[PDB]
């Protein structure tokens, strides 16, 4: 019962990866959406020495690929599976103010559905420039970090979120630092020189001292 | 002499049998039941200035699959075996509260069974979101921290405990810190990405400086 | 449509990198690099140890007949990205690092057809820097070179499009300013041997933001 | 000189052409540890955790490692990297960070199949230092043995129980009072046979 | 704009001496010289609180095999190439009192000669045991480490030296320690149990901190 749908399983695989392909990324051709959005699980340091902010946070990545789809009754009705983040295809989205390399927090394995749609989302936690001056007052401290790819235009890969607000509903309750409020907003930036526009997700995160 | 050499190609065919021969995880069609327990050794360090405190321990985690059976007549009377972590699946039993990649203590082997259980025991060192206020005071400080599954929801994997208390039997006697009680309870939750409940099981413990 | 530009990506890649008969620079055949920094960042200076932290990206610009195709060829595509592993890069180091460099960005280069590759990681470098002075007016002083590890002029030659370190997207905020940063090509003579070495020496003053 | 092309085969022999599985019940294993101390670098009150450097002799003898020299041009013994054999699991069961490799990883195989490997390490163990800056010391132990063996696949011995002082850093912040390394027979509440392990007993007080 | 045939010629120039198949490193009856020299770069760190010193240094390490040589009129008159430290055979030489793994500060790679001679000059980062007692005087603080085959007789590695004077040429002028001397001094051992001389370099440096 259970071998057979498991034997499907083998199958697909070896249809989308070895027998495929494989995809080497977008083009201007075939242009790549990728929905971002951000779940802040904690602002764990804030060092006025050095000026930087560490936070873990889950970051979820989602894109859809013409070469991942398939038909589930060619494949015993699996609408979707596991596989290891290394073994697809991933978007370089990457902080462009970190200080240190990122830390990977959860297991590097995505979910692909059957529609060729693509769901990752690594824990991590960065640090990045960030001045806390104010987090001991009222109004506190404000800090910033725009997400995107390192390589692509936004001729290749477009930027999107769900919503502007940051998730905050597993926001650790006992931090040293209280949230008071945290977005995450698609920019889009365009130069005199250059028929190709940037696009970049600012996360801006306004916090204090738990009082 | 005749006998050891006899039962080494038993084993090695036995290993042969059973990977070169085929597990691409659970699916909601074929779904498992992994069993966790926890063996607290110490509470290395509590930061009071980040709210991160530092555990060592061991997880036990149990797990039985249908493709890891054998008749242990057909293998020279084999009845379980050492094999390395890398070579069978493993579930991605994750903390949700870390505040840093967890480090490996213990060399990374499984133990299986004719019956085609799999027992899983790695120690490792941890830091997790925890505020120690309390911790000078008879009363201590209280933190948890949940494990669960990453990528699984509670359709392709039910996790249990055989107890719900913590094994205390490996608690380092001459920690800075005192263990007043430590439990560990299977719960369960949505999260914003996704429809399915997952489950998790979390570990509370109540600490105290000692003396 | 979407079915043949991206086959033509797969096709030229393929044609590239598994159809190809580049081993690295020799004698017979020269490269020349382009290096230019862009410095976003003294994060430390630590006057202990004499150690600074640097945050900052690497241009690194070089050209190779063997990457080399016709975009008519390949259905008019001038250009694609691709992992900086799949191709030789050259060993541009920092002569003066006191740890690992450490890797900040993806690994991932752009190859155009003209056979010219750009690739642009960005680093956290602690490195050797006196930072004495750094409270006062005048600031600190301290140099890092970056040059080959193991070739010599002779088989990587080193140049740089300008002399003014790209201070443009310097963090504002950072708990020092830059007074001033310069990247120089500079050529070495020794310690033996006829053939000479070549970096491009970083030289950033900075101060206290006060 | 066809000695190169000699060791070429023996160990083409033995490692390419030849499959070790690790020890079962039927087959068991005994490895002989021993360890050399090196330097106690760091001694934590603030956390319990004590850096030890020291070396971690390990010998073992597999039938599915003897040759005759006769038959390699009268090799005798040969040194190949450690991940070309099987090693033991031999773990600590108090430290507190992964432990550090100081030294290559290369064992000695000799024509009787024993095989010596002795790594160098920094390992952070649990450990509380209080009493060092008094002239009795403080004492700390950490024990050694197979993670995932019992004693039924793998025993350990030792050549003697006097752990070996005699390369220990004389300018280290800590001296050494004694040091002792002994087999144990254990029980854990996990399972229900018996680990062995070889527990190290240090004790130790600030130097002068 | 034949540099193609000269590529062409380094490629399978590479190819002949690799992709060839089986180097067993020394034995007593083949013999290896290993050259070794250090470049002094700067003393970081002395941890009087830890007796733990840390230097910055360029190990130059030289060898010659017989299975590495080629006629460069065979090979479109090539006399020597780089590539990767991980494609060859390279010597076990390590410091015998390090407190941590070395850390590696420049690219893995070796230049290799037509007449089979290597050459392989790591940058590295070394902690040692060391009491830094009297850095802070005018006579300086002496330490000592000691460097040479791990499994090696030298019977097998004969370890040498060009010279005893440690390179200072290029020695950090602004260094919070200034050098006195630093010397390197091969030394042949013989011990009570075993027959074989047993080889080391023993680096000796004498510093103090900058008036
Ligand atoms: C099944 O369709 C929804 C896709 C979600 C399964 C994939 C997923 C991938 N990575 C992490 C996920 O997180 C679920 C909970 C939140 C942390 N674990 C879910
Ligand atoms: C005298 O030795 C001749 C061969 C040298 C070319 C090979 C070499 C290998 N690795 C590092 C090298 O350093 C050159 C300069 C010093 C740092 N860059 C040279
Ligand atoms: C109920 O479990 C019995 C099976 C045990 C063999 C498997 C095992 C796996 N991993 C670690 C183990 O630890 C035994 C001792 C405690 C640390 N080493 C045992």
């Amino acid at each position: 019962d259970k071998l057979h749908s498991q034997a499907n399983l083998m199958r697909l695989k070896s249809d989308l990866f070895n027998r495929s392909p494989m995809y080497p990324g977008p083009t201007k051709d075939d242009p790549l959406t990728v929905t971002l959005g951000f779940t802040l699980q904690d602002i764990v340091k804030a060092d006025s020495s050095t000026n930087e902010v560490d936070l873990v946070y889950y970051e979820q990545q989602r894109w859809k690929l013409n070469s991942l789809m398939w038909d589930p009754n060619e494949y015993g009705n699996i609408t979707d599976f596991r596989t290891s983040a290394a073994d697809i295809w991933t978007p370089d989205i990457t902080a462009y103010s970190s200080t240190r390399p990122v830390q990977v927090l959860s297991p590097q394995i995505a979910v692909v559905t059957h529609d060729g749609s693509v769901m990752f989302i690594p824990a991590q936690r960065l640090s990045f420039m960030c001045d806390p001056t104010g987090v001991d007052s009222e109004e506190g401290a404000t800090c910033a970090v725009k997400f995107g790819s390192w390589v692509y235009s936004g001729f290749e890969i477009d930027l999107k979120t769900d919503t502007d607000q940051v998730d905050l509903s597993s926001y650790y309750a006992s931090s040293k630092y209280e949230i008071l409020s945290a977005t995450q907003t698609r920019q889009v930036q365009h130069y005199s020189c250059c028929p190709e526009p940037y696009i970049d997700v600012n996360l801006v995160v306004k916090f204090r001292e738990r009082r």
